[PDB]
């Protein structure tokens, strides 16, 4: 069982998101300023759930197993804009408006992989792209411009973020069209692989580049 690349990256996504979540613990520790606090805050939740979530998905080891990892991008994806929205003082109504497009990525995903015919997997899949095209469109165009008229190191901070962010986001769309849930191209434990990559970078990865930031301080 241990042996099975399934489970191997399972076990290692576990490890990853538990060390990520330790450490920005720590390094969270001592840290006063009120503004920093709160990026540490969200932060850290961040890899907590996903390892929560890889943890149970190995305990449990088609396929519900992986409905646990959908359950870590239900609660982390939103997690990550507030984070973005925090460093970039974004109003509510834009807030509101990105949760809400997040809200039905990831909606539309799952009812994508729930379908049992082979044709509206496609129809979902477009939905939930289009949705996560409006977040990222906002994220590059939008929060850029805020992010410009702010301190320097707020604006450097926040492009390197929103790269990642655009480049990590746009990779699970296509993971999942040449996946098992789309086209059933690339095999599953290989798709296993990259879902879990793509989230560390994503979680981990993101929280490194943010907490090594001045720019989560109020200056």
């Amino acid at each position: 069982i241990t042996g099975r690349p399934e489970w191997i990256w399972l076990a290692l996504g576990t490890a990853l998101m538990g060390l990520g979540t330790l450490y920005f613990l720590v390094k969270g520790m001592g840290v006063s300023d009120p503004d920093a606090k709160k990026f540490y805050a969200i932060t850290t939740l961040v890899p907590a759930i996903a390892f929560t979530m890889y943890l149970s998905m190995l305990l449990g080891y088609q396929n519900p197993i992986y409905w646990a990892r959908y359950a870590s991008w239900l609660f982390t994806t939103p997690l990550l804009l507030l984070d973005l929205a925090l460093l970039v003082d974004a109003d509510q109504g834009t807030i509101l408006a990105l949760v809400g497009a997040d809200g039905i990525m990831i909606g539309t995903g799952l009812v994508g992989a729930l379908t049992k015919v082979y044709s509206y997997r496609f129809v979902w899949w477009a939905i939930s792209t289009a949705a996560m095209l409006y977040i990222l469109y906002v994220l590059f165009f939008g929060f850029t411009s805020k992010a410009e008229s702010m301190r320097p190191e707020v604006a450097s901070t926040f492009k390197v973020l929103r790269n990642v962010t655009v480049v990590l986001w746009s990779a699970y769309p296509v993971v999942w069209l040449i996946g098992s849930e789309g086209a059933g191209i690339v095999p599953l434990n290989i798709e296993t692989l990259l879902f879990m990559v793509l989230d560390v970078s994503a979680k981990v990865g993101f929280g490194l580049i943010l907490l090594r930031s001045r720019a989560i301080f109020g200056e």
